[PDB]
């Protein structure tokens, strides 16, 4: 594997002699490596072509978004071209790209304090304003039905019916949760379809670890993981951030007694996010901010459970029950979100008042 990785790196216009190439992060989707040279560092990624089969359109999107950010003077992912001059390469059956390593940054897999999450809100709120500069038609959907929760639920039911590994028998309570909540999945798609929720270009994977913060100041430096930028609703970006970051625990926390929905963290993110968007957010969008957290958490939880039932073909895992463990944290969070619905509505109202 090491020899193969060094060979891959040799296809790119790196500006130093490679000393090591090692797995970096715990991403579920692409395979990411840190390339350390005698000078600069790089991120080398093998794109998951099972999930992103249309590499040409994916890289066209990434090139467009990054070049636009650069034209505005913003720090972003800097593609390092192949020695042949291309934005990526097919090498020995894999699709590979390289970015410059963004130095002097911190990222977080869990909110350590409310200020970090407030800053995350500012960063993703600001990113909505950036993406509003694009026509929906400029950025291709890299994955269809991506936050179409009813479509995700159809996929879940298919996984359940197939029950390829006989795993359904051991996750009855979790299956029942997603079945019983089925009435709740259509709200955003219904509003997009009838024009009552604006169709906007969105990031679509707004977990906290997709923001790099400055290692000294804590100020957002750059939003990363640009692979799912495509038309959607602002509510997908807000709700997914709340899913991941308003939790008191890791997404794959095995001890459910550590998992809670924090209204303090909800408030911190809301203050940052709405602060960037207050005069643009529609009445209907504002009405749905609290529930968007429930919706995206249920969608992701359902996807984890579907993957568990399918033998973990979608998300990377470290052990057999990993996706079940992930699905369970999402369920616990939704149950707590339901209990705090009046509070979160009040928080949104207060932020709307003070901004
Ligand atoms: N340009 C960069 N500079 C520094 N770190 C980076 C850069 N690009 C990616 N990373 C790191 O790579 C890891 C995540 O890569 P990412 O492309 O977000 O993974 P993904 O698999 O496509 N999505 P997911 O698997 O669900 O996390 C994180 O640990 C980031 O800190
Ligand atoms: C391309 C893709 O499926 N990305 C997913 C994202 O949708 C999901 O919310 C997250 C859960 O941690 O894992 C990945 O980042």
């Amino acid at each position: 594997t090491n020899e193969a990785l060094f060979d891959v790196a040799s296809h790119f216009a790196l500006e130093g002699t490679v000393d090591s190439i090692e797995p970096y992060g715990d991403g579920h989707i692409n395979t990411t490596y840190l390339v350390t040279t005698d000078g600069p560092r790089y991120i080398l990624q093998r794109m998951n072509t099972g999930i992103f089969p249309d590499t040409v359109n994916l890289m066209r999107n990434v090139e467009l978004v990054t070049s636009t950010l650069k034209a505005q003077g913003k720090e972003t992912l800097d593609i390092v071209r192949t020695t042949s001059g291309d934005t990526w390469a097919e090498i020995d059956g894999g699709a590979w790209r390289v970015y410059k390593f963004i130095e002097h940054t911190m990222s977080y897999n869990l909110v350590p304090n409310p200020d970090v999450f407030r800053e995350a809100g500012r960063a993703f709120g600001d990113f909505q304003n950036f993406l509003s500069g694009f026509d929906a038609n400029q950025l291709t959907e890299t994955i269809a039905h991506f936050h179409d929760t009813p479509h995700r639920f159809e996929d879940f039911k298919k996984a359940l019916a197939a029950d390829e590994l006989g795993r359904a028998a051991g996750c009855g309570p979790e299956i029942e949760f997603y079945l019983s909540h089925a009435d709740q999945y259509a709200v955003v798609m219904d509003g997009l379809r009838d024009g009552s929720i604006p169709l906007r270009v969105t990031h679509n994977d707004t977990k906290l670890n997709n923001i790099l913060m400055d290692a000294t100041t804590g100020k957002a430096r750059a939003i990363i993981d640009l692979d799912t930028i495509m038309p959607g609703s602002m509510l997908f970006d807000f709700g997914d951030s709340i899913r991941f970051g308003a939790s008191t625990a890791l997404e794959d926390e095995r001890d459910l007694d550590k998992v809670h929905f924090s209204t303090e963290l909800f408030r911190a993110y809301t203050e940052g996010f709405v602060g960037e968007l207050r005069d643009s957010i529609t009445a209907r969008e504002a009405e749905l901010l609290p529930f968007s957290g429930n919706l995206l958490t249920m969608e992701c939880g359902m996807r984890f459970l579907a993957d568990y039932l399918e033998g973990d073909v979608y998300f990377a895992t470290k052990y057999p029950e990993h996706n079940l463990v992930r699905s369970r944290t999402q369920i616990k969070l939704v149950r707590e979100m339901e209990q705090r619905a009046d509070e979160t509505r009040a928080i949104v109202a207060d932020v709307m008042e003070t901004t």
